[PDB]
């Protein structure tokens, strides 16, 4: 995974962005896209390599898989990233439209209508933030379980299948709900700096 | 199995029965004895060697195998012939023991008390055949069916296993069974013969 591109992109945001904005970013490089590629893109490396069930039916252990985990958490996780990054993209695109704009007409910041775009990629980037953190809970919970108890077709009655690494995945599961919510909270206190 | 001991003795008993005894002697010669060891035998032979559990769990096929056939049917049809055999040689030890007095006396048939004996033979013969039978029934029934679901530890949930031969084995439980009733209403005839 190459975030270079949208690392540029979000710095550029840094130099329009307001201090709690700046921490903001800070977090979504440090304790996101850092924490991903460091940590837990190795954790979940082997969840279906390593994913087994007692059976010895042919094609029950890819079905049970695939029902216990329709999406990766690390791609819900890339998701989340890039669509609670997307509104910082759409106000930086709004600034240097209005700089073109100003140089055009010398040739022949948060206030107005940058304001309120700004103001609604902040309102944008909570309730992403909040729907993936809801989406994540009705998916999955907040816990990975060793034991996966699967009945899809093939497979023959029910069967018992082990996950890869479940402790693991646990922890880093709740890691990423804390940064989400830390995120949230720094949200929050840019829309009230903004109203004080 | 070397039935030469009982058949040497069974046929004592043929020398002092009856006709209709004769017929039945000759039936549990060559329809129970025979066929046991010509064809069911070799039948059931692979009964655990071939059954199949689709499982990856270490003792559930040898827990499975022994719910589902807690004795075999060929066992079950030697203890049945052993049991009403049994009573015939009851009657011909009574039968040689009255000879040897008889010949003392001198030294020094179905009437009286040979005859008592003879029919307690009879009934007794009948009930034997009839529990053997009952029990049959309350424990296999009259069919094997293929399938048998397992839930016994150490088998994870509910586990398919799958029997050697069930249609072959069926042919011959009704086998068994049909010549079975034919030696309980030869025994009718004995009784009613002597009753008239």
């Amino acid at each position: 995974g190459d975030w270079s591109f949208l690392g540029r992109l979000l710095e550029n945001a840094q130099e329009h962005s307001t201090v709690i904005g700046k921490v903001w970013l800070t977090v979504l490089f440090i304790f996101r896209i850092l924490v991903l590629g460091a940590a837990a893109e190795e954790v979940w490396g082997d969840e279906q390599s390593d994913f087994t069930c007692n059976t010895q039916q042919p094609g029950c252990e890819n079905v049970c898989y695939d029902r216990a985990f329709p999406i990766s958490h690390v791609r819900f996780w890339v998701l989340q990233i890039i669509f609670v990054s997307t509104p910082t993209l759409i106000y930086l695109g709004h600034v240097l439209h209005l700089v073109r704009m100003e140089e055009k007409r010398k040739e022949r910041r948060i206030a107005g209508a940058l304001l309120r775009t700004y103001v609604f990629n902040i309102i944008f980037k909570t309730l992403f933030e909040v729907g993936f953190i809801a989406g994540q809970y009705f998916l999955y919970g907040f816990q990975l379980k060793p034991l996966y108890r699967c009945d899809r077709w093939p497979c023959p009655n029910t069967v018992d299948c082990f996950i890869s690494r479940p402790t693991e995945k646990t922890i880093f599961i709740l890691f990423m709900l804390a940064v989400a919510c830390v995120s949230l909270l720094l949200n929050v206190l840019e829309i009230y700096h903004l109203g004080w």
